[PDB]
């Protein structure tokens, strides 16, 4: 009883208020605006009886791998943030929605592998990768604003 499509531009100010309900890093509105015009085909939200309950925000670059030491550059796709909100969690949304994701940013975006960072204490979300089969490539130490170490995570596409 929730069901997914591609985010719009009228879906934005509930996106920002669940990524401010959520989450520590809050992006602020042009950043939003500037993902969905770019990365629009992959950045999916679900809707429950008329309201969104979450999103996925992706980013699609040109960079090196993390999955394989190549000196020359692969398509990479980035999962920017994510997050349900609490009362509809655990219902497999956030699944859903990667997997939309991913999909997109395969068949749409021509990406080859994806990565995301994620604290390393955020063990839901790190669960919920790693069943995936998002692996651990690196810690990034102090990458958050308040100290935190992320651990970088990617997986091939
Ligand atoms: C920005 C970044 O890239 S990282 C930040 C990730 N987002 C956040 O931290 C915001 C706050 N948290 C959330 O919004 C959610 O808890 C999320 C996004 C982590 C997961 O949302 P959900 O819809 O509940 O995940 P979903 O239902 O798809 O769960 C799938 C699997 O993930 C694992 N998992 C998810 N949540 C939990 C949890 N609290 N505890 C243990 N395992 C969990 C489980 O293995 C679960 O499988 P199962 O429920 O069938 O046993
Ligand atoms: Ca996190």
């Amino acid at each position: 009883d929730f069901t997914l499509r591609n985010a719009r531009m009228d879906d934005i100010d509930q996106i920002i208020k669940i990524n401010r309900l959520t989450l520590p890093e809050n992006y602020p509105y042009y950043f939003f605006v500037e993902h969905l015009k770019e990365y629009g085909l992959a950045f999916f939200v679900a809707i429950v009886d008329n309201s969104v309950v979450g999103y996925i925000m992706p980013r699609i670059e040109w960079g090196f791998s993390n999955i394989k030491q190549l000196p020359s550059l692969v398509r990479k796709g980035a999962v920017v943030s994510i997050a349900v909100l609490e009362e509809y969690r655990r219902k497999g949304i956030a699944t859903t929605l990667l997997e939309a994701s991913m999909k997109s940013m395969k068949n749409d975006y021509n990406a080859e592998e994806i990565y995301l960072a994620v604290r390393v204490s955020n063990y839901p979300a790190i669960a919920l990768y790693e069943k995936l089969n998002f692996k651990k490539v690196k810690v990034l130490k102090g990458y958050y604003a308040d100290g935190e170490d992320a651990y970088l995570m990617a997986r091939p596409l």
